[PDB]
């Protein structure tokens, strides 16, 4: 695999780690839709909206299986720690017009 999951389920926005890089989910978009990070960085998405949102990487992107992130309620967060260089596309399962990518250098 190319990422580890610190918390399998969402956690409170106010619990976000120091050093995490944050991507806000607001205005029905990933507000940083192309994020560039380094190997070993933790990316945290935060849902600012009432509707649930997640991040979803299809099979073969972060590893063999799809990574279907948990549904984040309003003011919840979810993190992934990227361990290998690559370009990792994702989308929102309930709202698949929402697209993003993490580029790990
Ligand atoms: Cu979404």
């Amino acid at each position: 695999d190319k990422a580890t999951i610190p918390s399998e389920s969402p956690f409170a926005a106010a619990e976000v780690a120091d050093g995490a890089i944050v991507v806000d989910i607001a205005k029905m978009k990933y507000e940083t839709p192309e994020l560039h990070v380094k190997v070993g960085d933790t990316v945290t998405w935060i849902n600012r909206e009432a509707a649930p949102h997640n991040v979803h990487f299809v099979a073969g992107v972060l590893g063999e299986a799809a990574l279907k992130g948990p549904m984040m309620k309003k003011e919840q967060a979810y993190s992934l720690t990227f361990t290998e260089a690559g370009t990792y596309d994702y989308h929102c399962t309930p709202h698949p017009f929402m697209r993003g990518k993490v580029v790990v250098e």
